[PDB]
DNA sequence: CGCG
DNA sequence: CGCG
DNA sequence: CGCG
DNA sequence: CGCG
C-alpha cells in the first residue's frame, strides 16, 4: 500500500472504526484509527484555519484547527517520522463524502520544509488557477472555482455531492528527513470552508504526507477520507 | 523548439558567432547570440556567485557575477518575459565543454517566485546535493553527491574535467512566472560555482535558464551552445 | 534637515507647487516636488495596496498602487540611494490633511532589506496593530488599536476624519540600506490602506518614506507637505 | 531585577551553584540554576552552531548545539513563556569570563518571531560592521573584528581576557506572546568560536530573552554568564 | 590569449 | 438517521 | 473637480 | 587548579 502520515479533520463520527462520538481533529499514523484525537467545534459554513507542525528535536507532530472569534482545538503525538516515512515523500490535501455530504473547499495552502545538515522548500497558494501545473489533482479535486481548490464535487448551484473523494499533492517530492541531519522541520497551513445544507455533515479534510507515487486507494470514499484502503 | 531565456557565463569567446573577444556574462533571449554582454574577469579555481533578478514592474532581467575581494560584472536587458515565455516554465542550470574543458561545479542554488494578483510563492534552496535528488531533473552528464555538489559536465575518476560534455539540472516543479490578471510578478535566482581548468584554455560556460516545462538538452549542444541551443542563430 | 526619500500617494492636486492636475502616485527625492508622477484613479472608500521596490544593480526606485478588479498606477525613477541617504536609515509611513480631510487608515505594512557583501537581512510584517506597539515610533496624530489598524491622521469619536492633521509611523530598528563593500542591496515595502472622505474634496495623502534614523515631523507639515517636508521647495 | 529566559552554553562547571561536573547546554528560567541540562562535548577552537526553538502549541523550549562531523547535544523544557516573560521583550546574546578565560566569538546570528492572531519579525547577521546601529552592545561586546561580534574582550595578538562580560541585544522590541493568539513561535540560530589557550576554558555563551530595558547586572562576570545578579 |  |  |  |  501507500505509506500515510495524516492530520485528519473528521466531521462525521464512524464509531465502527474507533472515531470518538463527535467531530474531531486527529493524528493518523499508517491507519485511519488516529493515534490521538480531540473534540473539534466544527462551525458549518465558517472559513477555518489549520496549522500542522513537526521538528526532529521534539519529534512531536502537532496541529491546531480554529475559527475567528472562537476557541481552538489542539492534538499532538510523539513519533519519529524518520522511522515511519521514507526519506522522499509528497505532501497533499485529501477529502471525501459518503451517505452524507459537505463542501471540501480549500482557500489557502502553505508548506515549508527545512534540513540543517541548510536545504529549504516553500510554496504558498492564496489563488488557485484553472490549470495549476504545480499540483497533482486526483479524484474529484478541481481548481478555478472562485480561485479555490474543491477536493470533493459541488453542483453549479452550490450543493455538495455524496460518495465523492479527491486529493491535491504538490508536484515536487520533498526531503522530510536526512541521514546526517542536525535539524529537520516542516510547517503546513491551509484555510477551508466545510458547509453542509444537510445537518449531518461528512466526511472530512486531511493534510497528508505519503510516498512520492501515492494515489487515491480503491473505494476510499467516506470513513477512509481518501487516504486508507481499509479501516485497520 | 524549446523556448529559452538564459543568463550565460561564457568562459570561451567564440568570435565566429558574436561572442565578444573575452570571457563575458550575457542575457540570452531565444538565441545564444546574447542581447546584452559585459566583460567578466573569470578567476580560474575560485568559488564565484551569481544573482539574477526580474520583475513585472521594471520588466528588466538583470544579473551580477562576483568573487570575494574583487569587482563585479553586471548586465541588464529590458524584456517583457510575458511576451517570450509561456505562463508555466521550468528553471534550470546548464553547462558544456568542447574544444577545451573546465569543471562546471555548482555548490549552491536558490530560486524564489512571487505573483501578487493574495500572493502565490515558490522558494527552493540547495546548499547540499545528495546522490538521489528527487526534486531535480538531471539531463545529460549532470550528477549529484560528489562533495555534496552538482557537477553539470563530466569529471574523470582522476578528478580532471572532460571535453565535449553537456548536462543540465531543472527543478522538478513547474513555476508560474507570469499571469494576465496579476499586479506584480518577480523572481530572484542565486548560485555559487567553481570553474577550474588545468588547460589554460577554459571552456565553455555555465548558464541559468527558464524554459517550457518539457525542455530537454538539444542534440550536439556541446561547446558554444552551452546546452541550451541547437544552432548559433 | 532630515533627508527624505518617499513614495507619495497625493489625493489633492496642489497645482501651486507642481502637483499635476489630478490625484497621483509620485517618487519624491529630498523635495515634495516629485521627480516622477503618474495618474492614480483613487477610489474613495476602497482598500488599496502599494508595492515599492529598489535594488543596487538597477538603482531604480519603482512603485505600483492598485485596487481589486482595477488597473494599476506605476512610477519609476533612476537614483543611486547610496548618493542620497545615509548608510543607516529608518523606514516609515506618513499622512496629512489640510483644507479638506480623508481617513489615512493603514491595515497592513511589510518591509524587507537584504545586503549580500553572507547576506544580512531584516523583515517585519504587521497585519494587526495593537494599542501598545513597541516596535513602532508613532509621531504626531498617529495611533494604533482602532479595529487593529494604524490611523496616521486623527479620526473624531463620531468616526469622521479631521483636518489640519499630520502623523507618522517609523519601525523602531534602524535599517542598513547600502554598504560600500556590498555586491547587492535590495528592499521591498508593501502596505494596504483605506482613504475614505465624506467631503467630495479628499486631502491630502499617504507616503512610504526612508530618512535619517532620528527623523521627526517638520513643524506645520500639515497639508501639501504630507508630514515629510518643511517647505514646498 | 531583569526577567530572564536563557539557553546557557556553560563551558566551566560551577558545582557550587548546581552546574553538573562537565560542560553543558542548559535551559535557564529566571535563575542561573538551569531547570534542565545535558552533557556537551565542547570542541576548543572549532566553530559551532546553536538552534533554539519554542512554540505556543508544544509550549516546549528546546535547543541543539553541534559541530561539523560530530554528534549533537539536545535539551528541552516544558514552560508556558506567557506565564514567565512580559508580552514585549528584547532578544540577545551574552557571554562572560572569570578566573579562567575563552574567546566568545559570534560569526552568525538569526532570529524569527511569528504571531498568527500573522505578525512577523526576522533578522539575519552573517557580517557584523564597526557601527552596528540595529544592535545594543553592552559591556565588553565589540563588532568589526573579522566581521564578527566579540562578546568578551580579546587582545590585538588574539589572547582572550578574564573577568570580562558583554551582551548584544537586537535594537527592536519583540512581541513573543499575544493575548488573543492562535499560534506564537520563535527560532534562533547562531554560530560561535570558543577557543582557549588555557586548557581550563570559562565561562560560556547564552541566547537570552528579557524585558526591553535589560542591562548587564552588577558583577555578573563568571558563573553568572552576564544574565543574573546572584546564583539563586 | 598567445603564437606565427 | 435507520435498524436491532 | 466643479462652479463662476 | 588550589585548599581543606
Ligand atoms: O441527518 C444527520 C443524522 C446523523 C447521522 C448519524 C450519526 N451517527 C453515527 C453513525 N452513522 C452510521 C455509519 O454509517 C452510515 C453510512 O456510512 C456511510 O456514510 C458516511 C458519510 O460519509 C461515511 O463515513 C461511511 O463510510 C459511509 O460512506 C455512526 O457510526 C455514528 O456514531
Ligand atoms: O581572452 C579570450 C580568449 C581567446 C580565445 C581564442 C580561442 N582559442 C582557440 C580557437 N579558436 C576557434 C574556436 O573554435 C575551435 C574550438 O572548437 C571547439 O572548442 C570549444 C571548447 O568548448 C567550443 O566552444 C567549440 O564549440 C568546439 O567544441 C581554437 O581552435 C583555440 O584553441
Ligand atoms: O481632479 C483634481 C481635483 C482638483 C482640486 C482643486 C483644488 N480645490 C480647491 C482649492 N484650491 C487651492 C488649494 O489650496 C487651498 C486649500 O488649502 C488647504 O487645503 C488642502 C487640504 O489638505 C491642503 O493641501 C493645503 O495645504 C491647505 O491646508 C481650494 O481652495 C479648494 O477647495
Ligand atoms: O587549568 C584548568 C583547571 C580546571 C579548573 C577547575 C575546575 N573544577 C571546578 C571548580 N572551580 C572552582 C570554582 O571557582 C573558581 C574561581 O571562580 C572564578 O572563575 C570561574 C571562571 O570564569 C568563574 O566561573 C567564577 O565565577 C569565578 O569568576 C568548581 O567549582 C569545579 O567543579
Ligand atoms: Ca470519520
Ligand atoms: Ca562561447
Ligand atoms: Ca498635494
Ligand atoms: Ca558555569
Ligand atoms: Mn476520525
Ligand atoms: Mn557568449
Ligand atoms: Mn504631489
Ligand atoms: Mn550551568
Amino acid at each position: 500500500a501507500d505509506t500515510i502520515v495524516a492530520v485528519e479533520l473528521d466531521t462525521y463520527p464512524n464509531t465502527d472504526i474507533g472515531d470518538p462520538s463527535y467531530p474531531h481533529i486527529g493524528i493518523d499514523i499508517k491507519s485511519v484509527r488516529s493515534k490521538k484525537t480531540a473534540k473539534w467545534n466544527m462551525q458549518n459554513g465558517k472559513v477555518g484555519t489549520a496549522h500542522i507542525i513537526y521538528n526532529s528535536v521534539d519529534k512531536r507532530l502537532s496541529a491546531v484547527v480554529s475559527y475567528p472569534n472562537a476557541d481552538s482545538a489542539t492534538v499532538s503525538y510523539d513519533v519519529d517520522l524518520d522511522n515511519v516515512l521514507p526519506e522522499w515523500v509528497r505532501v497533499g490535501l485529501s477529502a471525501s463524502t459518503g451517505l452524507y455530504k459537505e463542501t471540501n473547499t480549500i482557500l489557502s495552502w502553505s508548506f515549508t520544509s527545512k534540513l540543517k545538515s541548510t536545504n529549504a522548500l516553500h510554496f504558498m497558494f492564496n489563488q488557485f488557477s484553472k490549470d495549476q501545473k504545480d499540483l497533482i489533482l486526483q479524484g474529484d479535486a478541481t481548481t478555478g472555482t472562485d480561485g479555490n481548490l474543491e477536493l470533493t464535487r459541488v453542483s453549479s448551484n452550490g450543493s455538495p455531492q455524496g460518495s465523492s473523494v479527491g486529493r491535491a499533492l504538490f508536484y515536487a517530492p520533498v526531503h522530510i528527513w536526512e541521514s546526517s541531519a542536525v535539524v529537520a522541520s516542516f510547517e503546513a497551513t491551509f484555510t477551508f470552508l466545510i458547509k453542509s445544507p444537510d445537518s449531518h455533515p461528512a466526511d472530512g479534510i486531511a493534510f497528508f504526507i505519503s510516498n512520492i507515487d501515492s494515489s487515491i486507494p480503491s473505494g476510499s470514499t467516506g470513513r477512509l477520507l481518501g487516504l486508507f484502503p481499509d479501516a485497520n
